């Protein structure tokens, strides 16, 4: 039984960040990884998604070429070209992260870890045992898929994982789900030329975001040529002579249900949820608490219910973002190796960008949430809607919407919501100000930058 | 003699903003304008520049088309197309601003104003006299040009004003100056295909910015194909059979001066400075103080040395930006019409974006300025240099540089400097945080947004 100061299970964002910080503090750490380092962020998430987004962005801008005095650009996107370059870039990152571990003197244990029956928390990887007074579980999650028992033929569809394996642009694609990943995929496929449908169970996408964003976002998708099938769900899928055939039930409220067949589907993409990766850990051998979805339960300091066992990131099922896993993993290392007992991540005011077209940036409370938190009488919002200067000369148009949620008399800024060109790079610094507890006067007292979209947030009235 | 509560001379940013705010407060105001409403911002500055920038941006992105899996885009930019659309957009703004005045019940007095000999401050416009207990001078400035006496043939070159009148893309262009406007013009002309030279008196452009920016900016220009003629100046200009011929002296220190002729120049653009527009105001009839450049002298509350006469904007020659004139004009109206005596603009921490390629964002103190203000021992900087993810797949490259200047033990953030893709929209919110007095811990305690360029500023080490 080889002993370490810190044993990290999972080599993704959370696991890598925590191990690296602990190593700086003097800990002798090891990272167990069964697949590729970089985990979801590098291999099948953040990075490859962003590259594909940059690609779709090129597609749109190329529609405006003629308006801007250039000659029309004629044609066919070649998926294999960018696919090959994207994969290579991912290969470059795997090698970098491996190097990052080595230079820090972190040992890399390759293989699948599982807890043992042993009294003091001990894991086994490929017959060998390993132990540490501090063990971090950061196994992330995976895409959820329907059971054939509930939706026959479900296994004919792919997930975001399968998306990153595609070698050609699908002619006809149907995306099922209404969350950010669904929105993202539909927008990329559609910009690149796939005939795309997005199938949602209600009337709007991103229903957990501020209602101004869910509304605007659903409209922007339609305007960009994505067919949004509202109040619809898949009843069954089947392999026809040429592609798939999707049976769906549409049940608009105040109406009779109607069954529709969607034929000649090349790609059926499930974007319905993510499941934690805890199933093969043997948690129960130590009685580690999970919820009924398999998520590991932790307190505010990332402690599990077992002493010296912690969990961070997607496996805990809260705020499923790379920077959250990183920050929680870092704070945890300072708590354990620097004896900072108050060291923990504040889960409020975490900013999010959704890579739609145009992109979405959000931080803090939605209008409804502030209304529930402070009372209708104590909530004031400010908002604007405009056409970015970029489109002053284009026939194609996109809008920019911004909303500021204030609370109390002081008008403390408790939430910012926007969609528009530039919003992806604009959010970060306002998130700093929101975190610091700025009020509307703080915003108003900052001189504007002209001409930009960003200045709109500092000149709201 | 028609009397008003507030008389505003000049219908640009400063004048329009002040008059509109005063009118909201109940003032009976009039705006005197001899040309077009919107002044420099609308007609020959901010707006038309930004449109041209968006156009040059299209040019660059179109170089990356093939890398991104698209077919190569072949050719010739048509200047007249965008020029016509740009002019129309400007026409649309003039009509909007005129309307904005009308709905506010602001009278518009068309013509050129000049002060009279009359005891109580009174102006005359086209034979009629006008008076008010409060008179704002917001006449802006103009491009500076050399005297034929010092540089023979100087009058063959054009200014940024003339740039907005060009009907065709110049084949060969030479820009003289090292300030933001010079940088901006060279970058637009060069991206659009003009064979461009930028002639500077020293070794770097933007010498008043942080040295990290002046260095990076000069390098980025060279990389983008702009020829930067260092330590050079124009000795004479002459009209040859086909274009202009520019005689220049190059005087590199540690070297002998060398005279060079630049032949076949289509466009010689002077971007050497701006002069205040006070020459035809008859200031001396009231003894209003100016400096030796003709700028109006004011105190911290925009008061001139004469009671009930104020000045804002470019004519005062400090922080020559549209949003500064606007903010100072607004604060002044609240002081005069809302009796807020402490109402004034703080000229510290004003943010600036330079529309280069890639764009520049700056706010607060340069490294040298903080060193002079707090002492070497009390200044700590953090910086980074990286290649934006956008270029992970392109053969063409641009860099992103960021620098944070901290002061004292607390590490208060006193200056932020960056250049890179997205920097134009990224600056605003960090400028809010800087204004509020954030420290490095405030930045560090804000969760990052991945993957973006913006996150680099919150994860500096
Ligand atoms: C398509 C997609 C797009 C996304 N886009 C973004 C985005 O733009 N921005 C953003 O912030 N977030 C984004 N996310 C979410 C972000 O990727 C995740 O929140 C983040 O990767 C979670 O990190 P983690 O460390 O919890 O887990 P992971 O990164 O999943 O790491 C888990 C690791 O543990 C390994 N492992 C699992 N079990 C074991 C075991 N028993 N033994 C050994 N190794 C094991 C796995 O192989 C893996 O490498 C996206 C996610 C997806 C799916
Ligand atoms: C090429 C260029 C690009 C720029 N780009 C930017 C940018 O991107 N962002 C930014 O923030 N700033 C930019 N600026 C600077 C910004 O335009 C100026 O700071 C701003 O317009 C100054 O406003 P103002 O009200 O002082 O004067 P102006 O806007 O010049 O207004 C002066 C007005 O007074 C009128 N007038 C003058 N004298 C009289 C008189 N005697 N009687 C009647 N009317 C009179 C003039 O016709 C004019 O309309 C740019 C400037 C230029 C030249
Ligand atoms: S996609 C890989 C992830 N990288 C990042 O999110 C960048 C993080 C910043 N550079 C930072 O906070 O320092 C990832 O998994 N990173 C793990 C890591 O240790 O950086
Ligand atoms: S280019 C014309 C200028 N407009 C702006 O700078 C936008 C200002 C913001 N909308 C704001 O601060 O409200 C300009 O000269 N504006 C004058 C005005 O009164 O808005
Ligand atoms: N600031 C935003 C919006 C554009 C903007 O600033 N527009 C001004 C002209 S400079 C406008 O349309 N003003 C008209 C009005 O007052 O509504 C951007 O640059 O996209
Ligand atoms: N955040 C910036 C920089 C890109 C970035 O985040 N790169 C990471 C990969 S996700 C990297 O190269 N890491 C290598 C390292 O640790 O230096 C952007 O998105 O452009």
């Amino acid at each position: 039984v080889a002993s370490y100061d810190y044993l990290v299970i999972g080599g993704g964002s959370g696991g890598l960040a925590s191990a690296r910080r602990a190593a700086e503090l003097g800990a002798r750490a090891a990272v167990v990884e069964s697949h590729k380092l970089g985990g979801t962020c590098v291999n099948v998430g953040c990075v490859p998604k962003k590259v594909m987004w940059n690609t779709a962005v090129h597609s749109e801008f190329m529609h405006d070429h003629a308006d801007y005095g250039f000659p029309s650009c004629e044609g066919k996107f070649n998926w294999r070209v960018i696919k090959e370059k994207r994969d290579a870039y991912v290969s470059r990152l795997n090698a970098i992260y491996q190097n990052n571990l080595t230079k820090s003197h972190i040992e890399i244990i390759r293989g699948h870890a599982a807890f043992t029956s042993d009294p003091k928390p001990t894991i086994e990887v490929s017959g060998k045992k390993y132990t540490a007074p501090h063990i971090l579980i950061a196994t992330g999650g995976m895409p959820s898929t329907p059971h054939e028992s509930q939706i026959p033929g479900a296994s004919l569809g792919i997930t975001s994982d399968g998306f990153f394996q595609l070698e050609e642009l699908p002619g006809r694609s149907v995306i099922v789900g209404a969350g950010y990943i669904a929105v993202e995929m539909a927008g990329i496929l559609s910009a690149l030329g796939s005939k795309t449908s997005l199938m949602i169970r209600h009337d709007k996408v991103l229903r957990s975001f501020d209602s101004m964003i869910s509304t605007n976002c659903t409209e922007e998708l339609e305007n960009a040529g994505v067919e949004v099938l509202k109040f619809s769900q898949v009843k069954e899928v089947k392999k026809t002579l040429s592609g798939l055939e999707v049976s769906m039930v549409t049940a608009v409220p105040g109406r009779l249900p109607v069954m529709t067949m969607i034929p000649d589907v090349d790609c059926l993409l499930w974007a319905i949820g993510r499941v934690p990766n805890t199933k093969d850990l043997s948690l129960n051998k130590l009685g580690i608490q999970t919820d009924d979805k398999g998520h590991i339960i932790v307190d505010e300091f990332q402690n599990t219910n077992v002493k010296g066992i912690y969990a961070v990131g997607d496996v805990c099922g809260k705020a499923l973002l790379t920077p959250v896993a990183i920050a929680a993993g870092r704070k945890l290392a300072h708590r354990l190796f620097e004896y900072k007992e108050d060291s923990k991540l504040d889960y409020n005011n975490i900013p999010t960008v959704v890579f739609s077209h145009p992109p979405i940036g959000t931080v803090g409370l939605t209008e409804d949430e502030a209304i529930h938190k402070y009372g209708i009488e104590n909530v004031k919002t400010y908002s604007t809607s405009f056409t970015p200067m970029y489109h002053a000369v284009t026939k194609r148009k996109t809008k920019c919407v911004m909303k500021m949620v204030c609370a109390n008399k002081e008008e403390k800024v408790v939430g910012i919501h926007m969609q528009g060109l530039g919003c992806d790079e604009m959010l970060q610094g306002f998130a700093v100000a929101v975190k610091m507890g700025a009020t509307k006067a703080d915003f108003d007292n900052t001189v504007a930058i002209h001409p930009t979209s960003s200045e709109e947030l500092v000149t709201l009235r």
